[PDB]
C-alpha cells in the first residue's frame, strides 16, 4: 500500500541480540539502510531519543504482534510496510543465531530484505533479488541489489 511521504526517516534499535557484540549490530543495520539510500532520495538516521519511524526489535516467540516467531530456523524476520505506529517496524527472531558472517543467519542480508518491506516493497520472483523470499548467504562484498530491487524501490520513491 502506502509509501513514506517524507524523505527523512528515523530508526531506533529497541534492543540488542546477545549473539553479536553491540557495534556489529549497529554496523549491520547501518549498512543495510545505506543499501537503500544509495539508490533512492531517502535519508536514514538512527535515534535513541524520541520516536523512530522504524523500530528494530529482536524477540523470540510471541512478541506483541499477531505473528509469533517459531523457534530456531523457519521464520527469520518480518517487517511492516510504511505507516504510523507499528508501520515500518522490523522484527528479528532471537531464536536465530545472528552473525556478521556465514556461520548462522547473517544479520545484514536479512535486514536488507526486512527494510525493503519497511519501505513498501513486496516479495520478488527474481532469485537474485534481495526481496526474494528465500535466505541464501552471499559474501557481503559480493552483495548487490538486483535490477528488480532497484526498479522496485525507485518506482516507489522517484
Ligand atoms: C533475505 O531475508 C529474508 C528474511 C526473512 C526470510 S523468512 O524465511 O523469514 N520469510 C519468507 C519465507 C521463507 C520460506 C517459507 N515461508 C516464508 C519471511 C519474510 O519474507 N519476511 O520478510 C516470511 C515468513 C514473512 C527469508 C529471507
Ligand atoms: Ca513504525
Ligand atoms: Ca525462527
Ligand atoms: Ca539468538
Ligand atoms: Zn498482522
Ligand atoms: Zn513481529
Ligand atoms: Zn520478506
Amino acid at each position: 500500500g502506502p509509501v513514506w511521504r517524507k524523505h527523512y526517516i528515523t530508526y531506533r534499535i529497541n534492543n540488542y541480540t546477545p549473539d553479536m557484540n553491540r557495534e556489529d549490530v549497529d554496523y549491520a543495520i547501518r549498512k543495510a539502510f545505506q543499501v537503500w539510500s544509495n539508490v533512492t532520495p531517502l535519508k536514514f538516521s538512527k535515534i535513541n531519543t524520541g520516536m523512530a519511524d522504524i523500530l528494530v526489535v529482536f524477540a523470540r516467540g510471541a512478541h506483541g504482534d499477531f505473528h509469533a516467531f517459531d523457534g530456531k530456523g523457519g521464520i527469520l524476520a518480518h517487517a511492516f510496510g510504511p505507516g504510523s505506529g507499528i508501520g515500518g517496524d522490523a522484527h528479528f527472531d532471537e531464536d536465530e543465531f545472528w552473525t556478521t558472517h556465514s556461520g548462522g543467519t547473517n544479520l545484514f542480508l536479512t535486514a536488507v530484505h526486512a527494510i525493503g518491506h519497511s519501505l513498501g516493497l513486496g516479495h520478488s520472483s527474481d532469485p537474485k533479488a534481495v526481496m526474494f523470499p528465500t535466505y541464501k548467504y552471499v559474501d557481503i562484498n559480493t552483495f548487490r541489489l538486483s535490477a528488480d530491487d532497484i526498479r522496485g524501490i525507485q518506482s516507489l520513491y522517484g
